[PDB]
C-alpha cells in the first residue's frame, strides 16, 4: 500500500506540453484517444516512462506513430503504463494511445461517468488517469485540445475548458465539438460534459478591463427553472473579487453545470465549474431556506478557485490548504458581506468548534498540510478546509485589510500563471508583515508551524486589576496536547483580538487591539484603565483554538448582554451553557453510577434565563443570534470536554437544561413565535427568485427553533400552531411541522402530507428524507427501515444515501442506543455502498471519529463494528485505510 512523503517530492523526469484529445461516447462504450507531446527534462536519470492509468482498456499504444507491443516494450497492470526506457525516446516525442472506458457504469463517480443522461468527468485528484494514460500531479501542466463526439440526439450540449472552435455533423447521428484551451493547466482541472442540458446565460462586464463574460448555467430541462439563484450569485462572486481583491475574470465565457450524482458539493474546473446539484439549483416553492446560502457560498467558492487555485495552482498535494484553505476564507469574506447578518460567522465557528475540534483531537488529527498520504479521496478534510481557512483568516486579523490586501496581491502577482507552495503564500505575507511593522528584520517563520502542527491549541487566561494604579493585566498562557504527530508541541503566533467593557455602562475601554501572543506564556498590561473592565477576549473568534475565558457566570451575562462583538456575546453564553451541561452531567452520571434512589441537579442559573429573556424581548436586536442563544452547544462541541462520554447522560443533561428554561420561558417563546409570522413569513417576494432575504430567512429560523422548543414542551394546544405550520408555502416551514410532530400522535399524517409535496422534485425529497431521518421518533429505526423499503432502495446516488443515514446518526438517544444496533446498521450501509463508491462509504464513517471519546461499552461497540468492515475481503483501499488510521491499528 503505497505511502506518499511530502518530504519525498521531486520534479519529474518528463515533460508534457500539449494534449490532443478525441473523446467519442457511445451506447456501451466511451473511445478516448490521446496523443501527449513531450519531452524530457533536465530531471531525468534514463528512467522508464511510466504513466498513471487506472482501469483502462488499451486499444493501441504508440511512441512517434510506431505501434508498441504489450511485454517486450511496455507492460499495463490496471495502474501504471510503464514503457522500457531503451524505448523512450532522448528529446522531444510523441505518445499516443487509444483505450475504453464505461462511463455508464462507473458508480463510483470518478474519472467520466454517467449522472442520470448527463455524461461528466471528475479528475480532482488523480480522477484524470481514470480517462486515459497520464503523468497524473499538479506539476505536469500541459496544454489541451480536445474534441469531444456524441449522438446528438441525446447529447445535443458539449462542453470542455477553452474555446469552442468547431461543431461539425457526423454520419450516423452523431456530431461532434472541439474545444482548444491554450492557457497551461493540471490535468485534475480537465472537464468534460454531454447531455441534453438547458441553460439561463446572462453577460457580465469586467471592472477595469471591460472585457465582456458570458455567463452560463446548466441543468436538465425538469429542473431548468431552478438555474436564477446560482446566476445571480455567480454575478455577486464576480463583483466582489473584483471590488476587494481587483481581480477580474481572464476567460470569455464561464458555464456551471449541476449533476444529480456528485460525491461533494462541486469542482472549480476551469471555465466548466461542475456541481452537485444540491449546492446549485433551488426556487423558493421546491428548495428549505439553506439552500439559498449553500448555492452563494458554493458558486462563490469555485469562481474564487480561479485565482486561488487554477491560475495560481499546486505544486503538489500536500498543498491542497493553500488552495482549499484560501478559496474557503475568500468565500468567507465574500458570504459574510453578501449576507450582512452576523450569524454567517457564527455559523463557521459553531462548525470548526464542533467537527474539526472533534477530528483534531481524533486518531485521525493531521496539520492542514499533512507529511503524508495514502488515500487521496480521503484527504479533503474539514482540517485542510476549515482549519485552513481558519489560518489563512489570521493572516488578515493580523495584518489589517490594507497590508493583508497588499500581501495577497503580491501572492497573485509573482505566482500568477504557476504552481506555488504554501511557503510562496507566507513569503507574501510576510512582505506585508515587514511593511506594516515598518522593519525588514520582522518575519513569519513562526507562523509556519500553524502549517505542521496538528491539535487546536488551548489559550488560558488570568486577570489582574490595581484599582489605585488604574492598570490592567492580561495573563495569557498557550499549551497544545501531544499526539501522534508532534510529541513536543511548539508555541503558535496567535492573534488575540482584544476589548475591554466598562462593566457600569457597557462601552468600550481601549480602540481596536491585537494582541500578538507569540510565546508560551506573556502578560499584557494596560494603563489608565478607569475601572475594573470586563475582556472581550478572541472577538471574531480570531484564531483557531480552545478558548478558556476564566470569567464568572455574572461576568459572561454582562458580555451576552452588553458586548460589541457577536462571537464573545455568543462564546459566553457557551461557556455558561457548557459550566452547566459539566455540572448536570456529572450528577447525573454518579446518580447512575451509584444507583442513588434520590439526589439533586443544580438548576440552570437564574440571571442566565433572566438575560436570554432580556435578549429575545429586545426588538432591535437579530433573529439569527437569538436562535443561537437559546440552543445548547452541538453534541460534538460537547464530547471535546467530556472523558468517555455516556451519549445516555448527557441527553438526560440537555434534557434537563432545556426544560429548566422552557419551565421559565415557554410562554415568551409562543408571543414570539407568534409575532414573527407577518415578516418571517411574508410572501411578497415568492415568486420573484433573485430576491433573496437572510434577515427574513434568520427570522424562519427563529420562529423554527422556538417551535421546535415549544413542541417538545408539549406547550398547551401547539399542535395547532404545527397543523398550521404545515400549510405555509415555504419547504422550512412545512418541514420542520413534520419534524417537531414527532411528539405528536399526527406525525405520519404529516409524513405523507410533505411526503406528497416532495417527491416529485429529486432535491425536495432528499430534504424530506432528511427530515424524517432525523424526526425525534421512538419508532425511528422502523421508520428507517419503511425509507429503505419505499423511498430509497437500491439507489446509488450519494445525495439519497447521505440523507437517509447521517441525521440518524446524530440522534443521540437512538443511534447511540446501547444495543449497537445502530452502530450495526451504519456499518452494514458502509459496507454495502464501500462496493460502488469507496469515497462515499468513507463520508459515512463520520459517526465512528468519536468512538474513543464515549462511555467504555460504546467505545467496544463501534469498535466491534469497525473491525467487522476491516475484515471484509473485498474493502476498498480508501475505506481500509481510513479505518486502520481512525482504530490506531
Ligand atoms: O465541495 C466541497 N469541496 C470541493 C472543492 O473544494 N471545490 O472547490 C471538493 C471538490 C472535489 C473533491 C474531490 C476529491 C477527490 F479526491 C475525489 F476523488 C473527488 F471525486 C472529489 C473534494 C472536494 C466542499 F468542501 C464545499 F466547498 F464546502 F462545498
Ligand atoms: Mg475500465
Ligand atoms: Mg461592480
Ligand atoms: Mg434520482
Ligand atoms: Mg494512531
Ligand atoms: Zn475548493
Amino acid at each position: 500500500p503505497k505511502i506518499h512523503y511530502r518530504k519525498d517530492y521531486k520534479p519529474s523526469g518528463f515533460i508534457i506540453n500539449q494534449v490532443t484529445l478525441n473523446i467519442n461516447i457511445h451506447d456501451q462504450e466511451t473511445i478516448v484517444r490521446s496523443v501527449l507531446d513531450m519531452d524530457i527534462s533536465k530531471h531525468n536519470v534514463g528512467e522508464d516512462l511510466v504513466f498513471d492509468g487506472v482501469g483502462l482498456k488499451i486499444n493501441e499504444i504508440s511512441i512517434n506513430n510506431k505501434k508498441l507491443v504489450e511485454g517486450e516494450e511496455y507492460t499495463y497492470d490496471n495502474e501504471f503504463l510503464t514503457i522500457f526506457s531503451k524505448f523512450v525516446p532522448k528529446s522531444k516525442f510523441a505518445f499516443s494511445s487509444e483505450v475504453i472506458i464505461h462511463p455508464e457504469t462507473n458508480y463510483a463517480l470518478t474519472g467520466l461517468y454517467k449522472s442520470k443522461n448527463i455524461i461528466v468527468s471528475q479528475c480532482e485528484a488523480t480522477g484524470f488517469r481514470r480517462i486515459t494514460f497520464f503523468i497524473d500531479r499538479p506539476d505536469m501542466m500541459a496544454k489541451y485540445d480536445v474534441t469531444v463526439t456524441a449522438d446528438k440526439e441525446k447529447y445535443p450540449v458539449l462542453l470542455s475548458n477553452g474555446d469552442k472552435v468547431n461543431e461539425f455533423e457526423i454520419p450516423g447521428g452523431r456530431h461532434g465539438a472541439r474545444f482548444n484551451d491554450p492557457p497551461l493547466k493540471p490535468c485534475y482541472l480537465f472537464a468534460v460534459v454531454a447531455g441534453d442540458l438547458k441553460h439561463l446565460s446572462a453577460t457580465y462586464i469586467t471592472k477595469y478591463t471591460k472585457k465582456k463574460v458570458e455567463l452560463y448555467v446548466f441543468s436538465e430541462e425538469k429542473y431548468v427553472s431552478k438555474l436564477q439563484w446560482a446566476l445571480e450569485c455567480l454575478k455577486k462572486s464576480m463583483a466582489f473579487d473584483e471590488d476587494y481583491f481587483g481581480l477580474e475574470y481572464d476567460l470569455s465565457r464561464l458555464n456551471l453545470v449541476a449533476v444529480s450524482d456528485f460525491n461533494v458539493g462541486a469542482m472549480e474546473n476551469k471555465g466548466l465549474n461542475i456541481f452537485n446539484a444540491n449546492s446549485l439549483l433551488a426556487s423558493k416553492k421546491n428548495s428549505i431556506d439553506f439552500s439559498y446560502a449553500r448555492i452563494l457560498t458554493v458558486v462563490g467558492h469555485e469562481y474564487f478557485h480561479q485565482y486561488t487555485g487554477n491560475r495560481v495552482t499546486l505544486r503538489d498535494w500536500f498543498q491542497l490548504t493553500l488552495k482549499e484553505g484560501l478559496t474557503v476564507h475568500r468565500e468567507n469574506l465574500f458570504s459574510e458581506e453578501m449576507t450582512k447578518t452576523v450569524t454567517t460567522r457564527l455559523s463557521h465557528v459553531d462548525l470548526l468548534r464542533s467537527v474539526q475540534f472533534l477530528e483534531d483531537s481524533s486518531p485521525l488529527s493531521h496539520p492542514i498540510r499533512p507529511e503524508s498520504y495514502v488515500s487521496m479521496e480521503n484527504f479533503y478534510t474539514t482540517t485542510v478546509y476549515d482549519k485552513g481557512s481558519e489560518v489563512m483568516r489570521m493572516y488578515l486579523t493580523i495584518l489589517g485589510e490594507e497590508y493583508y490586501k497588499k500581501g495577497f496581491d503580491i501572492y497573485i502577482k509573482k505566482n500568477d500563471g504557476n504552481t506555488a507552495t504554501c511557503e510562496d503564500f507566507n513569503y507574501a505575507m510576510e512582505q506585508a508583515y515587514k511593511m506594516k511593522k515598518a522593519d525588514n528584520s520582522a518575519n513569519l517563520n513562526q507562523y509556519l508551524l500553524w502549517f505542521s502542527q496538528s491539535g487546536t491549541p488551548h489559550v488560558s487566561f488570568k486577570y489582574n486589576y490595581d484599582a489605585e494604579k488604574k492598570q490592567y493585566s492580561i495573563h495569557v498562557n498557550q499549551y497544545t496536547k501531544p499526539d501522534e504527530n508532534q510529541k513536543e508541541k511548539k508555541p503558535l503566533f496567535i492573534p488575540i483580538s482584544v476589548g475591554l467593557i466598562n462593566p457600569e455602562n457597557g462601552k468600550e475601554m481601549i480602540s481596536q487591539t491585537t494582541l500578538e501572543l507569540t510565546k508560551e506564556s506573556d502578560t499584557f498590561v494596560f494603563n489608565n484603565i478607569a475601572v475594573k473592565p470586563i475582556p472581550s477576549l478572541f472577538r471574531g473568534f480570531s484564531a483557531p483554538v480552545y478558548i478558556e475565558d476564566q470569567l464568572t457566570d455574572e461576568e459572561r451575562i454582562l458580555l451576552l448582554k452588553y458586548d460589541s462583538d457577536a462571537f464573545v456575546r455568543y462564546n459566553s453564553c457557551t461557556n455558561i451553557y457548557m459550566k452547566q451541561i459539566l455540572m448536570n452531567y456529572n450528577e447525573f452520571l454518579k446518580a447512575k453510577n451509584e444507583k442513588l434512589e434520590s439526589f439533586q441537579l443544580t438548576p440552570v442559573n437564574a440571571q442566565f434565563i433572566d438575560a436570554i429573556k432580556y435578549l429575545l424581548e429586545d426588538p432591535h436586536a437579530d433573529a439569527g443570534f437569538k436562535s443561537y442563544i437559546v440552543s445548547l452547544p452541538q453534541d460534538r462541541y460537547i464530547i471535546n470536554f467530556v472523558s468517555n462520554l455516556d451519549t445516555d447522560v448527557l441527553a438526560d443533561t440537555k434534557e434537563y437544561i432545556y426544560k429548566q428554561i422552557g419551565d421559565k420561558l415557554n410562554d415568551v417563546y409562543y408571543k414570539m413565535f407568534k409575532s414573527l409570522e407577518a415578516k418571517a413569513d411574508d410572501l411578497t417576494y415568492f415568486n420573484d427568485e433573485s430576491h433573496v432575504d437572510f434577515d427574513q430567512m434568520n427570522m424562519r429560523t427563529l420562529r423554527n427553533t422556538l417551535l421546535s422548543l415549544l413542541s417538545k414542551a408539549q406547550y398547551p394546544n401547539i399542535l395547532n400552531e404545527i397543523i398550521e405550520h404545515s400549510k405555509s408555502p415555504y419547504p422550512s416551514n412545512w418541514l420542520t411541522s413534520l419534524s417537531v410532530s414527532a411528539y405528536f400522535d399526527k406525525y405520519f399524517e404529516l409524513y405523507d402530507k410533505t411526503y406528497k409535496l416532495s417527491k416529485d422534485d429529486e432535491l425536495l425529497l432528499q430534504e424530506w428524507l432528511k427530515t424524517v431521518s432525523r424526526s425525534d421518533r421512538k419508532d425511528i429505526y422502523e421508520i428507517l427501515k419503511k425509507l429503505e423499503n419505499e423511498v430509497l432502495k437500491d439507489s446509488k446516488n450519494p445525495n439519497d444515501i447521505r440523507a437517509v443515514y447521517l441525521p440518524f446518526t446524530n440522534n443521540l438517544r437512538r443511534f447511540h442506543d446501547i444495543s449497537g444496533k445502530g452502530y450495526k446498521l451504519i456499518a452494514e450501509v458502509i459496507t454495502k455502498t464501500d462496493k460502488f463508491n469507496p469515497m462515499v462509504a468513507t463520508q459515512l464513517c463520520e459517526p465512528f471519529k468519536l468512538w474513543n471519546k464515549l462511555d467504555t461499552k460504546r467505545q467496544e461497540l463501534m469498535l466491534n463494528e469497525m473491525n467487522t468492515m476491516l475484515q471484509e475481503p473485498q474493502i476498498s483501499n480508501n475505506l481500509k485505510e481510513y479505518l486502520l488510521r481512525l482504530t490506531n491499528k
